[PDB]
């Protein structure tokens, strides 16, 4: 099945297609092939956006 990922620091953007999120937040991935920001999806807000692959863990 799928790996959702989980925040594990709160994150500001700073950027316009960047994701801000709380820890805690949990997403999908859509796209990891384009380097260290991923793609993702929140299943908090709905939102597809970037984020830092840093910030979150596997669930």
């Amino acid at each position: 099945g799928v790996t959702l990922f989980v925040a594990l620091y709160d994150y500001e953007a700073r950027t316009e297609d960047d994701l801000s999120f709380h820890k805690g937040e949990k997403f999908q991935i859509v796209n990891n092939t384009e380097g260290d920001w991923w793609l993702a999806h929140s299943l908090t807000t709905g939102e597809t956006g970037y984020i830092p692959s840093n910030y979150v863990a596997p669930v």
